[PDB]
């Protein structure tokens, strides 16, 4: 077979629709997610038109190999989609209604800047290449774009699944390609990060500050150094859940800044001891007493500045 | 081929049955499990009827492509099932008995709220989309729903495998869909959590409380800080076995609450030392003496409140 | 192509044989192992019989699609076997000799109770479902059950590969089913556990006991608490190599019991200090002196009791 | 079918082109990356020629099986490429234009010497082996070599995608082989290594140096030994992201050198204590005072020497 | 199809050749490696003989299904080989030249005894089973055995790729089997183990020995216990890269022996303190002074003995 010929000189319009059945495996490091959906296609092929009466039937059913089917492909899939044709219907005027069901691993970049309070726009790009006989163009049938209410993405809130109606028409290797952008809007469920990372990380930091109510160098060194090690453990744990970004993430910035606090705390603890040994506890006591206020204050201020820069 | 035509204007009833042979790989993080089972289908196709007394055979055997087979699909599978047709039998009155063996990776959400004392209802959804000639409707043949006695799910107790007999009939993209809910009821074997997580976690906590029978700041700091680090290790280990939830889990709450105990123990240890240095050991001794009782008591009470809120 | 019909009222006997070529990937957590073997099948089909003198051959060779082949399946495989037909031979009296080669991931439960001094019986279950014309029954041709001398299972000693000759005949969904049990007997190579887990674990424990020859609370706290943390590391490491069992494993019991020793050691260390501060070193010295003997003795006794309960 | 026979005694020229659609999964340990691209092929087959006037068509379209297609393979792919034929176009003079969409996992060695400030040249090798009738030779059609502007490789900057126009023609197992080198030039986004590994590693080192302003052996031992352990954690973490190389990597050298600093710091801390106990604090104070300068200075000098040797 | 019949009573000789294109993924724990190569086969089938003149061509080209091809299989592959036929050539006398290209995951045992200074002989076993008509025998065509110059195996040096020319002919399940042994000789690049495991491990050990120049029990306990924990971390890290062996590995022995040194060091540190408290520093000083020499000496001697037993 070959493509439906033009009546007048017009491009062939392939109407499309994606209906999400399942969404799973949003992998932050790989920047991929897996989808399981219906793909619907619709186009006019006049060669397939018929008389309702001489057949006695309102619609005709075909097998894929029997008719011409436009070669619709996904741009951003890892390995080309697993596809099962569900139904092919032809109406009297030769309007074809194709329905497949597929599953794919979609590669879509994520913006980690506000992690874990980030929102993402995942994209599924539909595409078609024009042939020599005629030019093919994609369109969105809004009636056939949706998601079943059971669709869930573990650790995320699904906001919407919509399509940008106007295709992106452009030339690639001397042929026209018509590209569609289906968008899945999601936002991260930051809840668990509070009792699992943020709060534990703040507790160990506050514990380090008890060194400001102690004159025991040996105890202070144990406090500050031990808590610093627990901070390293959380830092390492966090970096395991994320890809390496060429920018600072919100959490990443908080985590980095905290190292500076531990470093300055070690200096204070060192200075206090040095002064104590040099028989000048009064200077030492001033620095420690200032530290009790300066540390929580500078910490609270730096965090406000950061939240501001990031949100 | 095409679907069996109606006598009167009835929808076509496809009787279904799932018989579990193997169940494995319950993955808590992915919220999936793998199943290996028989899928049986039964429907009436009059065009296939024949005579027993004369045809020489009480039953006729067909190959999949020889007859019409309803396109039954699973809703919540990750990749569309691996399927091997075992047998196709036709009775004289045109009743078809289809039997396949399949294996699938099923996506079903889990409720972690009571982890590790949780129970789950795993779902396997059967579905069929109606065609233009006729409407297809699913039904459960209870005689063909079961599981072999040997079915085990590592780390879980299998309660039952049953089907909700009433299909969910609804319209999707202007066609009828008929959906069935097969349910696998399981409950977690919490045993191992006791010697592996809970008890070790309580031991390290109780060890931190020995600081209440010591006046040595340097020793107390080592006790409380060291045990806190071991607590972090268990917290980290626990979060590895679970997905991130938008709610607190039972274990998660116990784990979080314990951080508060360590934090307050550091304050007490700090207060006691401060008073000792300020030449007021009698105040310090009162606080420590109260702590010996207040800590186990408030801990035991807080745990009762939590068990109540969660169970 | 239907099954061979009976002479008299007999079921069809399918003779089977499994010959292990390769054995690999015994996964303790998944409770699976992978096999690569020959599967031989043999049955009588009269329709295929011929005269040696007329045909000019004493053996006829067929392609799978040309003749009837019984549908033999494995019960406990994860995904239905990867199969390659090697040869099909027919003798003049119509005896068929089928030979395939396959590889499968077999799910077989393991008894962890005596880990790492455990032995296991892995099972490979062959099965056949009876058809409407005749009943199919499995049998073992002992001549065709074996394993090549080179078969190895990393971290295990291969004892035997045998079959239970008497099939388990039972009814499933109103049809006869004939099941065979091929058994692969293996025993764990416990060697590496001695220098890698057991001995290091005992060393750190004995190191904790040096606290019984010290009056330094600050040092004792460091000794006992540090070694307890290293014990936690080994406990965590061990639980990574094993699935969660609803029973105590040998190693698991030793590991759990050791926590009690650390706990009691912390109490002793605490009691000794308390007495020392209260100006009663003589009482403290008695308790420490008893501890030097009580600890190794109670440890050695408890281990004898455990080894007895488990072996 | 067989290859187009030669007019004169010429080898057959297959023009090639690779156009990157997606690039992902650069795995440093496996030394592999995944690509998703267009592969275009073009060659002269006279047997396919036709008259443009007599035909009325400007172009003829064929299915893969209908004509001879050169067997183009990739040298350095892990598993044989997933390939979907998009279009086959033949012009009046018999010039075929083949276009497929493929995805492959490419094995290409990486030079870790300057990690994480390294740049890499990834290679994709196209190959064709000559047939008995004629010799096949590859060529690059520069018009059909490129990458879509959206191409990204997580944690890397994509510099260029070009082909070495000139094929490597050589003999292998007595037939000619024509090989093409497509090159993807990338450079690592070293940014994240600064707040995640380098700076934390320097902080803990500087913390160890506070021991040079302390006369407390017990405190100094805690400082130096604790920070050394955190250094080990970073070393271990780094080696997880890299394969084992028969050469030192930049980071690897910095990491190794730092161990020497910790070792020498322990010696200094030991020497200082020894002298203090022997009632010679003046000697001890000289060594400590020199250490305060010698350590940062020797560290800064050694790093300059290293950066020089590596860059 | 059936095999070519014998002229006299000879067995059919299938000439073989393996030419390595790529080698990757040497997995020490699984004891597997992945290969990507050419498999060439040659035999003669007189039934395929043709007259160049009557046929037009000097050489004939067939598709696999058109002629008889010997069923060559690999013994030690995990999943039965991914294979694509490149060319089938028949010359006038009926000499067939088969060429495929394949990729496989090969299971070959490794000898870890000298790890990481070990060398290995990896095996690829080709096999063929005889049929009833005639006996098939394998042979090596040395002209078709090799590896491309670019073949690399990450973390290993490739020594040679050769075949044992003499097949192993034997009987299995009443038929003849002809087996060939292709050998890939490799040796481990031990370099990285020196700065990453060995040296760091020695540094921490030497750090523990500084306790022999200190009279501070509290400091000595911190030194020895802390370094022992870092030793455990390296031990654990090492055991991750290796399967569990029923024998001691070189590294494994060094690692185990070091535990004894830590243990004895703790005893010395304990003895020294005990004597100090009992008002006998002179005895304590003798033991410490001997320790300073005995420890490095016994360590250096024990390592020579080990190096001797293993090399
Ligand atoms: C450690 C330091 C404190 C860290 C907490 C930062 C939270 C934050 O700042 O995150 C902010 C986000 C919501 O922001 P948004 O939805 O992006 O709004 C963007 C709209 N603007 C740009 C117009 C403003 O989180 C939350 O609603 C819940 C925060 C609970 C934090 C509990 C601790
Ligand atoms: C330290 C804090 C203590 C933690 C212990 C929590 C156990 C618990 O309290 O959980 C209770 C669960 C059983 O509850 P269920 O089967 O879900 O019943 C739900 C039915 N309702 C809805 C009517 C309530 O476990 C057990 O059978 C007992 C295990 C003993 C735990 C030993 C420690
Ligand atoms: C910490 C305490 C030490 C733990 C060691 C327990 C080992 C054990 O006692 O386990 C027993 C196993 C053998 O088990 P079996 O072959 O099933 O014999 C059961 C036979 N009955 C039922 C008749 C009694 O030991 C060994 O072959 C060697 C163990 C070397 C241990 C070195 C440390
Ligand atoms: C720990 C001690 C610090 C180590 C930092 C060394 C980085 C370096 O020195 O590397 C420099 C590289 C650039 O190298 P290039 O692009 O390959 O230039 C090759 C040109 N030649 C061949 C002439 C030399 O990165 C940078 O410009 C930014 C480095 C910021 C590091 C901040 C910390
Ligand atoms: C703790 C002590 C450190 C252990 C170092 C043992 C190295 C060794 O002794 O190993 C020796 C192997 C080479 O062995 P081969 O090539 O297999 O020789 C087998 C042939 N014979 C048996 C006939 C001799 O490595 C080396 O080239 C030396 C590496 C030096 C690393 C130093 C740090
Ligand atoms: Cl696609
Ligand atoms: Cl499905
Ligand atoms: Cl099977
Ligand atoms: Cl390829
Ligand atoms: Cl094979
Ligand atoms: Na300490």
């Amino acid at each position: 077979v070959s493509p439906p010929p033009p009546i007048a000189d017009e491009p062939l319009t392939v109407n499309t629709g994606i209906y999400l059945i399942e969404s799973y495996s949003l992998d932050d490091c790989a920047e991929t997610f897996k989808v399981n959906a219906f793909l619907s296609l619709s186009w006019k092929d006049r060669r397939l038109a018929f008389d309702p009466v001489r057949s006695g039937v309102r619609v005709k059913t075909y097998e894929p190999e029997a008719i011409w089917i436009p070669e619709i492909r996904f741009v951003n899939v890892e390995n080309a989609r697993d596809a099962d044709v569900v139904d092919i219907s032809v109406s009297p005027d030769g309007t074809v209604q194709y329905l497949e069901r597929f599953s794919a691993r979609v590669l879509s970049p994520l913006d980690f800047r506000r992690y874990p309070f980030d929102s993402q726009t995942l994209h599924i790009y539909l595409i078609v290449r024009s042939v020599d006989t005629r030019n093919i163009v994609l369109a969105v049938d809004l009636e056939k774009v949706g998601k079943n209410d059971d669709v869930f993405l573990t650790g995320w809130d699904i906001e919407s699944f919509t399509a940008v109606v106007k295709p992106a028409n452009f030339a690639l290797e001397d042929r026209l390609e018509s590209k569609l952008d289906y968008q899945l809007r999601i936002s991260r469920q930051y809840f668990s990060y509070i009792p699992n990372i943020i709060l534990p990380m703040l507790f160990i930091l506050f514990i380090s500050w008890t060194a400001f109510w102690s004159t025991s160098y040996e105890a202070n060194v144990t406090l500050v150094v031990s808590t610093l090690i627990a901070h390293i453990a959380f830092n390492i744990l966090v970096e395991t859940c994320l890809p390496k970004t060429p920018y600072m993430t919100y959490t990443g910035a908080i985590i980095f800044m905290i190292y500076l606090f531990y470093f300055v705390a070690v200096i204070e603890v060192t200075v206090q001891h040095y002064l104590k040994v040099e028989s000048q506890p009064a200077r030492a006591a001033s620095i420690t007493r200032a530290s009790r206020i300066a540390f929580p204050v500078v910490f609270l201020l730096a965090n406000i500045i950061l939240a501001f820069l990031f949100f």
